[PDB]
């Protein structure tokens, strides 16, 4: 809406005087001067069509750790670390899962480093969404099991690497002066002289509260997950979130990779899709079983189909 500046230094102050210090947020962080339109654009989410997770016997019994760290679990994957970046749109819809899809191919498609085209994702689904003006994960992922996508090096995220920082710390280029529209679809590579291979998942799920989440990213690894972004989000800097203060700004898509606790707050391990500049370098912890933001009432996620025989 208006082009008023999200972050107050008096909202702040508010916002750390109700989180108990449970969350640090910071006013001249890298989000100070973000505008109050920017910010909605960043989050994603516009509108289950996904049967639901149901667990093996086997798995449903599984003693679950307390703590447990994705790109741990499978040391071998380096998509897992890896922080996205979607610049200047509502791509987090296709960018969380792309990175997800990614992650996947490893954990369970038999592939180690291969990154999902999110570009591709954004620009031929249609009934996903407007493309960069809002997403569903659910069809994203339905997309990924209905047509299939391809790889990054076949057809590269079209927008550059974006800071909200005049001068940033990995010296990008400021967002405030990009305004990026759904690219086109296209059938080739980027580069035409690069063979076009398709990845497609051969099943697509989705997933519901707080133990379905550590569950199913303890077998099969990160997925995504969706939830509401308040203005004191923007000012997160460390520690556990939950919502204390703020206007409510949207839905927003991101990918869960873990889960622990610290000084008896449960939480979830979430990799953004803002910079590694953002948060604890790109990451960021919520409140896990509160289901703060309603991070828990709905997930997606699929198993990716190893390529040939
Ligand atoms: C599908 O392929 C086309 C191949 O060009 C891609 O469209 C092009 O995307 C590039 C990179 O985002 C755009 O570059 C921009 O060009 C303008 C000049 O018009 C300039 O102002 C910017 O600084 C930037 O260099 C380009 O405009 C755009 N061209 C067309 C015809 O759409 C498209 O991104 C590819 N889509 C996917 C999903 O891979
Ligand atoms: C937000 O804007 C402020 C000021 O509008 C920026 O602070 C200035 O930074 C310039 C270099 O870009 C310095 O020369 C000055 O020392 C600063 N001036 C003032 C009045 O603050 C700041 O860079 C921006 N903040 C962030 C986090 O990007």
């Amino acid at each position: 809406a208006e082009d008023a500046p999200v972050l107050s230094k008096a909202f702040v102050d508010r916002v750390n005087r109700l989180n108990r210090g449970i969350w640090k947020a910071k006013y001249d962080g890298v989000m100070q001067n973000i505008t109050l339109r920017e910010a909605k654009r960043l989050n994603g989410v516009i509108k289950s069509i996904l049967p639901k997770r149901r667990f093996t016997e086997e798995e449903a019994r599984a003693p679950l750790p307390s703590s447990f760290d994705s790109a741990e679990a499978w040391p071998n994957c380096p998509t897992i670390p890896q922080i996205a970046d979607q610049s200047a749109c509502g791509s987090c819809w296709a960018v969380a899962a792309a990175s997800a899809m990614s992650d996947r191919f490893c954990t369970m498609g038999g592939v180690q480093d291969v990154h999902i085209s999110a570009g591709d994702l954004l620009a031929c689904c249609s009934d996903c969404g407007d493309g960069c003006n809002g997403g569903d994960p659910d069809r994203a992922w339905a997309y990924f099991s209905s047509t299939g996508l391809v790889s990054d090096y076949c057809q590269p995220y079209p927008f550059p690497h974006c800071s909200h920082h005049s001068k940033s710390k990995n010296g990008y280029p400021p967002c405030s002066q990009f305004n990026f529209d759904t690219p086109k679809c296209n059938y080739t590579c980027d580069d035409p002289t690069i063979p076009v291979v398709n990845y497609r998942s051969w099943t697509s799920y989705a997933l519901q509260g707080e133990d379905d989440y550590m569950r199913e990213l303890f077998f099969r690894g990160p997925f995504e997950v969706a939830f509401d972004v308040y203005e004191d989000f923007i000012a997160y800097n460390s520690g556990v979130y939950h919502h204390v203060s703020g206007q409510y700004l949207g839905g927003h898509a991101v990918r869960l990779v873990g889960w622990g606790t610290s000084n008896g707050v449960p939480y979830w391990k979430i990799a953004n899709s803002w910079n590694t500049e953002w948060g604890m370098d790109g990451y960021f912890l919520i409140r896990r079983g509160s289901s703060e933001c309603g991070i828990e009432d709905g997930g997606s996620a699929g198993i990716p189909l190893a390529p040939n025989t």
